[PDB]
DNA sequence: CAGCTCTGTACGTGAGCGATGGACAGCT
DNA sequence: GCTGTCCATCGCTCAGTACAGAGCTG
């Protein structure tokens, strides 16, 4: 079966996604890694078995319903921005081993303290367990969704995590069951550009 | 024992590819 | 009536997380 236009699937694990990132942004969404379609289009989330644009858009985050070719819109005109933990694409999250999340959150570090958005959101639980215990020497046992109690090391960013928006997740089968976070990630910007 | 990590595993939803079937229209 | 196409429809694949219940180490 032909998923990628007559494009080999070993072509596309070659493939790297790149960052839509610059200064003053409220919110720098963080995935795992490239999947086989953000991959071969170089844009991120593009559909099918992604939600981050539908939750985008039922969230009230985005005033109309965009798409994967609006990525490098939002900066300007919404104030987020876009990055990923691991720049090898797979086709999921389980084809990626330790050394490569370890190395990807030491880079992340790096990135996040040059940009410094006002909110660093991980779109996987995931990437945020191996994050939080590389970075700041935490637990990863009892580690929750939302509003974490650290920021990135010299700055003034906030850490929020998200259930990935991969459609790969049976825990949360719809949008709609993500959009919860989506919701308290606006009102989380909110309150900042209102204290 | 107490907190921790580690690892195999099952799981709902909705989009799209390739195949299928009923409707439909051409054919002095 | 026979022919071949259209286009909706269908059936299969595909796009992390939490849990059980150890093991590991103070």
């Amino acid at each position: 079966v032909d998923r990628f236009n007559g494009v080999s699937e070993a072509e596309l694990l070659t493939k790297t996604l790149p960052d839509i990132l610059t200064f003053n942004l409220d919110i720098v969404i963080i995935g795992i890694n490239p999947g086989l379609m953000a991959a071969y289009k170089g844009h991120h989330y593009p559909g099918p078995g992604n939600h981050f644009w539908k939750c985008l858009f039922m969230s009230g985050l985005s005033e109309v319903q965009l798409n994967h070719m609006d990525d490098h819109t939002l900066p300007g005109k919404y104030g987020i921005g876009f990055t990923n933990m691991v720049e090898r694409t797979t086709p999921g999250s389980k084809d990626l081993s330790s050394k490569e999340f370890r190395e990807g959150g030491r880079i992340l570090v790096q990135k996040l303290q040059k940009y410094q958005p006002r909110i660093a959101v991980f779109n996987g639980k995931c990437i945020y367990e191996i994050f939080s215990k590389e970075v700041f020497g935490v637990k990863v046992k009892n580690l929750e969704f939302g509003l974490q109690p650290h920021k990135i090391p010299d700055t003034e960013t906030l850490c929020y995590v998200m259930p990935s928006s991969s459609a790969r997740c049976a825990q949360f089968p719809r949008a709609q069951d993500k959009v919860h976070y989506y919701i308290k990630l606006k009102d989380l910007r909110d309150q900042l550009k209102g204290i």
